[PDB]
């Protein structure tokens, strides 16, 4: 074929792998916001010039295909024009031209220097190489040819922010110029092009090494600073906002790629047809490449609809992961025959289930070993994700027994879809359970029932599939293993669970004194507190929001099953819906992990307790933090902390010496004695180590939450 | 074919020592702090090298390792371990004996192999040798899990001296040393590697084949960054005491340990191919000589013990292990080839040092020239100094592509090259007696200009009427013959005596003291090399080692001078004034300032991190309208100098 699709998947885990391992590093305080800087930089202005250059120098451009970068720039300039009029018409009056000036890069600019280039790289290496070098020629290119307009336009919104008695325009258009030419990425492209005309593409020997040396560290090291940067950016937005987020990232990777497959079948002239084909598939995946990275730090430089913007990138990449490896599967579909086609979505059924079984494996164990899984909806999403990962397994068995005798086949095609049904059914009585949590308080939902419903009901139906059917039939994939009474069934104990869900949701939203230690009563505050904490861990969006990203999937799967109950037939448009099925139905443990198995409620509640039993497993038998507590005892103990630490009459006696956990980092964020949220709990935990702070009741250790601290001393 | 790359050595040292000097200057002029720094610190020794040893070890055979040379290895580690180790105890104040006894032996025995030494050794042998490159990952992690708990012992040992207490059982500090030893990701990640790699057959999985390369090929440059990075106000001055503990640490680090490995292998190893035993021996030499590993500073800082000598040692042992690494490699390389051969080298080697050397010093005298310290008379000697030696870098250069050319041009370059060369003898020769003169007077500079531009060019002259360059002779210092020869042994033969009797006037600015003190030692080398060759007259294969050494050094002493000269230190904002003037205008900054003085402040009170973000801050509130010099004529700066508060 023209892409080596088979090597897609474990470059996407070494695009987003990297980038989780740059989140939950930047998640656990191992590297701070300010530490980020430096890797930041290195990444920067060290290593992706020296990748510029050693990458353009060699660049032949008497073998480069114009026609192609041709057909990219139209079609980006085309939806640039059309974001940009779109924007211009019914934004708001005070500030439409910076959001025409934002929204049109937003839509056409792409990280793919350092998420585009590795997976180029592994689909195109042993096929096409000359793919690889579009990378450095567009998106430069596109950096100068179309950011000018929208450079020009935040020039001219500044100006309606500071009106003066001005009439030219040439000293906009000159700022717009020279904010473009002083990026990095284009007068390093620039100086390549120069040096590649001076010498006859050879780098000289002496300074190849170094440059190798210096560019090799940028994938990888760009991928963690790009997960360094993703760490707390997406936060709740405005309906309006979601509404333009949604366009803008529609028009980013669905529009935008689209129209460079249009532009590309429509401009280039190649006589080798399936050299066409390929470079239209080509186009259309690099337009589905992500938002870059460049976008965010645009705007703070310009500092307007920055919040929007950074949640519009991480989204963005977010969504990118999915929708490309759908994509391109999706165009290397309809070159193969529909027995390699079942041979291709089985393998990718396997390898989602695999890395989906592995995080749904860490998220258990995380929700099991904090015994936050003994309360009512936290048992409930935990079952689901037990049924989530017995599914995953079930299909790694599937894969490893497809076509082989019926024997061993009634174990495990009883085992797959049980817990599948069980999934698919779990997602309603979710849905139902936040129906009935949210329509009154200490309503019975007896728990019994709900779990033999979620695990009996399944079992029944699967019970009753296998009593009757016509199991014979050499089938690969496990929807047609008996026939059509199986889907017939699957169509059944689909639609109800959406019926649930379709109705549950509805609803939803219609009922939508003393120094030290304490007594009780003398620490009834810090009884409040306890009380506020265990009104918390319910995280009741977060299951709601789940079973929102679960019901599309289910719809998914609904359309995917009536569509062969009524047509009865595949003509290309089912087999793009079983794909997409074997995604959600093996996957759906992905976005179970993306929403549970990483919160944040695992930084030190479970970790203090986990160090404790460490520790006391060997109890039986067996200065920088000084110089910290000195500096905040001679230096930051008469300020404004007499009005941050107090403490009202707790009934009868009181601490008076108490403050509140976020009230403090607030605090120390606006003196600027650290950086920011991340930085001031590391401070705020160092000086409890010195032992300078400590909970009133010394129940909790000092966290970012809404929790009272005592002074001491 | 020869056994170790050695024409691919050189760039890939360019490649290696270039990137920490690009972490030098990114770190000097502020565009990564030392907090900033931290970061790239974590990724690379937590996320890269650890990948980096994973992807290498699950994937290594264990079962084609030639065991004898890694047991010789550690053998001889641990010879040089217990050498130091006994020498240190028996010689050693009794307060803090521990502790030095314990940091020096591992100072001795670590080198820095994974980031430094995996590119040199990759280029030296990747096309002929690849199994040397298993050893970087077999020699190193087994040191480490063998040898530091004995000085990590030694450090808990002064610990308990520090803090004595009713205790016997030494099953404590044993213990505490065994853990913290196996809590770094240096040996735990071995264990797991190994431990993956038995349960595999050696073939990491494919769903994160590519994520492990991805992951650990962002190492090596961007741990060569981050070395540079912390390799930045290290090194400080020292006591004669600390001076010759830190040459004997660096000797014993950079000469004593490949020596005694090469005598390790020449015994251990018992290979039945003569030329295998030989390669694996030099093999054994250039590990020997890998500079010390910036983990010796990190264990230094984590017992607070003798953190400056640590530092100091890892960061001047970096800097020299290049100029060792180069030409221990290029000498033992050199008695496999015909003596030509090793001419060509010569011009070779002569070539590239002098084409960097050359780059070097139109970096140093435009430091010199740009800030006017050329106009400076103690600066003015050190510039003709420097223009003469790139005039005899670049006349190498034209030199090597001139060599066995038309006469009517080799005599002009040889003029134009030979003089700037006993032009350089000739200057730090008088120089050593004008630093006298500038530091004890009048000094004419018309005499000291002429004397090193006008008597250079009369020994040419006078060695031009009577000679013999009538013969082609690649090397330049025969090319002319004995008459050339004893005209540079009589240049070589005043200059020493001339600054060796300015020495009784020196000591019976100090940055050029230092720069006279380490040419007038080069000097001496050039001045015994000649005289070996004047009376002696015979290769047997040494003449070639001194002719390479002198080779070196007369077309490579401007790496010195720009390393002296060519780095020195004399070379948004709303919201912060706003803090500033709420919580910190009416603090004990108000007891003109110095600029120090405020960056001093701003450090104890905790605004700032370390100099660099105290210099930010400061130019920063500069921009923001709130600090100014009394006079406006300077820019915020680390000196004493009086600046206002303005409002
Ligand atoms: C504007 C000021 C800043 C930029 C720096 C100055 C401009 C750029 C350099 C000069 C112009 C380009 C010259 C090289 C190309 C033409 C000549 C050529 O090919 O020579 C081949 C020759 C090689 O010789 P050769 O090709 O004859 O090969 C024969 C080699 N033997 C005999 C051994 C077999 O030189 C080079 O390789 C080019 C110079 C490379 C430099 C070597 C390392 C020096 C370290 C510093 C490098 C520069 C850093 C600049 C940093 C800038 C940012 C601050
Ligand atoms: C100690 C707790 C933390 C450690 C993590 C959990 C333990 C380690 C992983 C499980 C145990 C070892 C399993 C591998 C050995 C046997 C399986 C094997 O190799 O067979 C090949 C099989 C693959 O099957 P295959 O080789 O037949 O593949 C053929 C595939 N087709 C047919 C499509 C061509 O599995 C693997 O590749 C290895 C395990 C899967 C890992 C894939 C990446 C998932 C992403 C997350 C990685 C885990 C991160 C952990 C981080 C921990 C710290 C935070
Ligand atoms: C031995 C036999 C097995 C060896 C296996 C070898 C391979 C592993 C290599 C080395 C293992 C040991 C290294 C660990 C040392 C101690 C760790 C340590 O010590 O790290 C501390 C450093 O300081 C962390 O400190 P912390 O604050 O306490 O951590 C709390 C934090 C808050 O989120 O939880 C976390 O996520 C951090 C915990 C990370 C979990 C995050 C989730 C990522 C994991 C899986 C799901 C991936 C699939 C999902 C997406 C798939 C596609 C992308
Ligand atoms: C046009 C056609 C030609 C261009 C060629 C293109 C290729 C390069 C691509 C782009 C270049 C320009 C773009 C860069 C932005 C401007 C700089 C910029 O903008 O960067 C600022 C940082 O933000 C500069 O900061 P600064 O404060 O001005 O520097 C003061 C500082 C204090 O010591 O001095 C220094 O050392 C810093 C000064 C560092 C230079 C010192 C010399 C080091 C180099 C070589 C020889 C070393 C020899 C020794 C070892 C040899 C073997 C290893
Ligand atoms: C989960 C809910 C899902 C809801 C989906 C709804 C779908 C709507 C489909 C019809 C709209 C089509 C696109 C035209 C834009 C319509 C304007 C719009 O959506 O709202 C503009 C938004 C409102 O802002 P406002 O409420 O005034 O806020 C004031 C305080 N900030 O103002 C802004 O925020 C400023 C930006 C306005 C311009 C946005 C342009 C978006 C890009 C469109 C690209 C289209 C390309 C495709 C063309 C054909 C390709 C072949
Ligand atoms: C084998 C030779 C070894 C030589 C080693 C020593 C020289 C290495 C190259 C210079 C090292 C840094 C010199 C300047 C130090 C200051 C910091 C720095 O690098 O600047 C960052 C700069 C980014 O640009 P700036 O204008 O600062 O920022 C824009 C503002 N938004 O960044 C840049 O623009 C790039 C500067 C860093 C170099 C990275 C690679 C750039 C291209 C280098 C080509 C190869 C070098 C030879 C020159 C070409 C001739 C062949
Ligand atoms: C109007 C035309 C529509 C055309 C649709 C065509 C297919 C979709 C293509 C574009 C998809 C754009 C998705 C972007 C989502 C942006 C929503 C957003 O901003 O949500 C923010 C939210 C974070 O919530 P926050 O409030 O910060 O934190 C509290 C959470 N408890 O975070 C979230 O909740 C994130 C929500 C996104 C979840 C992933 C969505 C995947 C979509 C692509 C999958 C592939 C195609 C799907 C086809 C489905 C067919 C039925
Ligand atoms: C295709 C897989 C994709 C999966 C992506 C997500 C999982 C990646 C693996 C874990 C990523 C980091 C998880 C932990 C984050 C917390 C910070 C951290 O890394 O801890 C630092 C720790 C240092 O070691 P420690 O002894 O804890 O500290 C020494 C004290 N001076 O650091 C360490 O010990 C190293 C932790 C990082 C590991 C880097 C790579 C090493 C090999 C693991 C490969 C990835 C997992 C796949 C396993 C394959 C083989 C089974
Ligand atoms: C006693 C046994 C003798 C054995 C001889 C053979 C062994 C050779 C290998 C070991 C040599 C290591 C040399 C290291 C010297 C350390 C000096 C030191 O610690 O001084 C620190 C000093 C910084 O002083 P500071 O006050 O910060 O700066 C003042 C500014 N002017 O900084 C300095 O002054 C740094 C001085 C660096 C010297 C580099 C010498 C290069 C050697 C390698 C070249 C090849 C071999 C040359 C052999 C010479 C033979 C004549
Ligand atoms: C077709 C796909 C499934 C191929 C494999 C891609 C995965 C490597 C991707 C897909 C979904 C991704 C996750 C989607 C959402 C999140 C949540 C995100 O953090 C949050 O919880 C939101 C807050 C924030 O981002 O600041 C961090 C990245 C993470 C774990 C992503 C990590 C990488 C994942 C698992
Ligand atoms: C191939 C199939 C399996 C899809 C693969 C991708 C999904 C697994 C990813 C893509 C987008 C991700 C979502 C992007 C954004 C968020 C918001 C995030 O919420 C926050 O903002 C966390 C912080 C907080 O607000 O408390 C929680 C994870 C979630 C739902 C992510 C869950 C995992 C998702 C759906
Ligand atoms: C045989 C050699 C010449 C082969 C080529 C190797 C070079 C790439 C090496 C050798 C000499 C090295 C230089 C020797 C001395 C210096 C000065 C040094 O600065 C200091 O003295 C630090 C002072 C401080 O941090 O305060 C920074 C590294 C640098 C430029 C070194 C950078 C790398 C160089 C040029
Ligand atoms: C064989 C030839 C090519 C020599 C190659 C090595 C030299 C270029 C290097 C090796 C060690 C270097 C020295 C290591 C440390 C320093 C200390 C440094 O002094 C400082 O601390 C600078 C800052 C200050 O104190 O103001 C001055 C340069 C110097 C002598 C370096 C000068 C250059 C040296 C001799
Ligand atoms: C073999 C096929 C039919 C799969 C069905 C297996 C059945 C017998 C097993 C496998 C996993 C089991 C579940 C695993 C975990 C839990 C959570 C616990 O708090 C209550 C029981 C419950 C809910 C179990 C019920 C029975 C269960 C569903």
């Amino acid at each position: 074929p023209s892409m080596s699709i088979t090597r897609l998947f474990p470059a996407l885990l070494e695009c987003f792998g990297i980038v989780l391992c740059g989140y939950i590093a930047g998640r656990a305080n191992v590297i701070t916001s300010t530490q980020a800087k430096g890797l930041g930089n290195f990444v920067s202005r060290f290593a992706l010039p020296a990748l510029l250059f050693k990458n353009m120098v060699v660049l032949n451009f008497s073998n480069v295909d114009w026609s192609f970068l041709y057909s990219i720039l139209i079609a980006k300039a085309s939806v640039f024009f059309i974001v940009c009029v779109l924007t211009l018409l019914v934004a708001s009056p005070d500030s439409r031209f910076s959001k025409a000036g934002l929204f049109p890069i937003f839509a056409t600019q792409s990280n793919d220097f350092a998420l585009g280039y590795p997976i180029v790289e592994a689909l195109y290496q042993t096929t096409y190489p000359e793919y690889l070098q579009y990378i450095y020629l567009v998106a430069p290119i596109s950096l100068m040819m179309l950011n000018p307009i929208g450079f020009i336009f935040c020039e001219i919104q500044k100006w309606k922010d500071t009106q003066n008695a001005s009439q030219n325009k040439i000293k906009i258009v000159g700022l717009g110029l020279l904010r473009v030419l002083q990026n990095p990425i284009v007068f390093m492209v620039f100086i390549g092009i120069a040096f590649n005309f001076i010498l006859d593409r050879k780098v000289p020997v002496y300074v190849e090494n170094f440059l190798d040396g210096l560019g090799n560290s940028f994938s990888g090291s760009a991928l963690f600073y790009l997960g360094l940067t993703m760490v707390g950016k997406i936060k709740r937005l405005k309906k309006s906002a979601f509404v333009v987020l949604i366009l803008l990232i529609t028009a980013k990777l669905l529009v935008l790629p689209l129209l460079c497959r249009e532009m590309v079948e429509l401009l280039d002239k190649g006589d080798s047809v399936v050299n066409h084909t390929s470079l239209s598939n080509y186009a259309f995946l690099y337009g589905v490449f992500p938002v870059a990275p460049g976008v965010a730090i645009f705007a703070t430089q310009f500092n307007m609809e920055v919040e929007i913007i950074t949640s519009g990138m991480v989204i963005s990449t977010f969504v990118s992961a999915p929708i490309m490896y759908v994509s391109a599967w999706l165009l290397t579909f309809p070159t193969m025959d529909p027995k390699p086609l079942a041979y291709a979505i089985q393998n990718v059924s396997f390898d989602i289930s695999i890395v989906s079984l592995i995080s749904l494996i860490w998220s258990l164990a995380i929700l099991l070993l904090s015994k936050k899984y003994k309360q009512l909806p936290h048992m409930l999403t935990t079952n689901l994700l037990i049924a989530q990962s017995i599914v995953c397994a079930g299909m790694m068995i599937w894969n490893f027994v497809k076509e082989k005798n019926f024997v061993g086949q009634i174990l495990v095609f009883v085992l797959l879809y049980s817990s599948l049904y069980s999934t698919y059914l779990w997602t309603g009585l979710l849905a139902i359970s936040l129906f009935l949590l949210k329509k009154r308080e200490r309503v019975q939902i007896p728990v019994g029932i709900i779990i033999i419903s979620g695990w009996g009901i399944p079992a029944l139906l699967v019970g009753v599939l296998l009593i009757t059917g016509k199991h014979n039939g050499d089938s690969i994939d496990s929807a047609f293993f008996y026939g059509k009474e199986q889907m017939i069934t699957t169509a059944v104990t689909l639609f109800c669970s959406i019926l649930i869900a379709g109705i549950s949701l509805m609803c939803m939203n219609q009922t939508a004194h003393c120094v030290s230690r304490c007594n009780s009563q003398s620490c009834i505050l810090a009884q409040e507190e306890e009380q506020y904490l265990q009104s918390g861990d319910q995280q009741l969006t977060r299951h709601v929001l789940l079973c929102l990203l679960l019901i599309i999937g289910l719809f998914a799967n609904l359309s995917s099953c009536l569509w062969w109950l009524f047509n009865q037939e595949p003509g290309r448009l089912y087999v793009e819906l079983q794909f997409f099925c074997a995604v959600f139905n093996f996957g759906q443990g992905f976005i179970s992990f993306g929403i549970f198995g990483l919160d944040k409620h695992l930084i030190i509640l479970p970790f203090k307790r986990r160090l404790e039993f460490l520790w006391n497993n060997k109890d039986t038998a067996e200065e920088e933090i000084k110089m910290t507590c000195q500096q905040f005892i001679h230096y930051h103990r008469d300020l404004c902390i007499r009005n941050i630490v107090k403490e009202r009459r707790c009934g009868a006696k009181t601490s008076a010496g108490t403050f509140c956990g976020c009230d403090l980092v607030s605090w120390l964020i606006e003196v600027g004695l650290a950086s920011d949220r991340g930085e001031a709990v590391i401070y705020g935990d160092r000086l409890v180590q010195g032992g300078v702070i400590q909970h009133i009741t010394n129940e909790y250790e000092f966290r970012d939450e809404y929790l009272f601290y005592r002074f001491l001393q």
